[PDB]
């Protein structure tokens, strides 16, 4: 249920997602292009799934890859300002769900995003606790895939 | 090109977009909503393409409509967010380019989007200066269609 999953976004964790996100959404094409090198350096049997994207070890030359970071963070941008009303997140969760449901990811491949995610946190800073806010707004979208 | 297209998008236009996104963009749900339920009004021909968002004229209370529209406004976000650099506005143009490509949205029907645009920048007492500014910006995705 992604609406049991919301309710998981109490005011601890929605402070913590806030504040590594200031620093974290500061640099969108950077740290989107560092996810997901890092999701492909760690997890090189999803790398099959993004073929429209070329050759991705190009990284930030690579221009297919650079706009789909950079995309990829303004949806992470849109969940963070849905964290008032959950009927509003909810339903940017299951739009965005149902982009990744037609390209046949599960939750539990999706939830891959973890490791990335606390990896790239580390580099900045922040620890576990942070990480772990993370894997519940990845939780929330896991619950409608 | 698409390069061209915006290389081509002056000093005083990025002025144009930003002043009113200021206020168009700090109402995402709403102003999202009412764009594309314009749209479906004045261009009821389009309708059709959007049948995977159930019965679009239930508005607001439409679950499904509500998370596109205000995923819709994060795109332009993102484009707004690129003004200054040329290189990163063309590969997140040319990304959201290929989600409309796929749907067989010619240059010509994206460019419908311009009288909705008008209305509602005019509701907010925004002029035809600035509905011009739009249109421009508009054009670079029609470039990449
Ligand atoms: C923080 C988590 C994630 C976010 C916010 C995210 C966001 C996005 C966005 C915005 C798109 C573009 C949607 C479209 O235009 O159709 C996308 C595409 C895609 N995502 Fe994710 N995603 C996430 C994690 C994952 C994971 C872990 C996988 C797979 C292991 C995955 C696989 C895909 C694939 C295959 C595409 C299509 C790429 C293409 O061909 O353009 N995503 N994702
Ligand atoms: C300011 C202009 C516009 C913006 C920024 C925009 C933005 C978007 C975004 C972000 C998506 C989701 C992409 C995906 O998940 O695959 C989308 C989907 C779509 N757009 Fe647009 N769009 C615009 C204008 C138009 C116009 C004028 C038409 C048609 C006359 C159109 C037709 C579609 C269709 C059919 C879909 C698929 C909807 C679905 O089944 O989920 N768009 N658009």
């Amino acid at each position: 249920s992604v609406y049991d999953a919301a309710a998981q976004l109490t005011a601890d964790v929605k402070k913590d997602l806030r504040d590594s996100w200031k620093v974290i959404g500061s640099d969108k094409k950077g740290n989107g292009v560092a996810l997901m090198t890092t999701l492909f350096a760690d997890n090189q049997e999803t790398i099959g799934y993004f073929k429209r994207l070329g050759d991705v070890s190009q990284g930030m030359a690579n221009d297919k890859l650079r706009g789909h970071s950079i995309t990829l963070m303004y949806a992470l941008q849109n969940f963070i300002d849905q964290l008032d009303n959950p009927d509003d997140l909810v339903c940017v969760v299951e739009k965005f769900a149902v982009n990744h449901i037609t390209r046949k990811i599960s939750a539990a491949e999706f939830g891959k995003i973890n490791g990335p995610i606390k990896k790239v946190l580390a580099s900045k800073n922040f620890g576990d606790k942070y990480a772990n806010a993370w894997a519940k707004l990845v939780a929330v979208v896991q619950a409608a895939l």
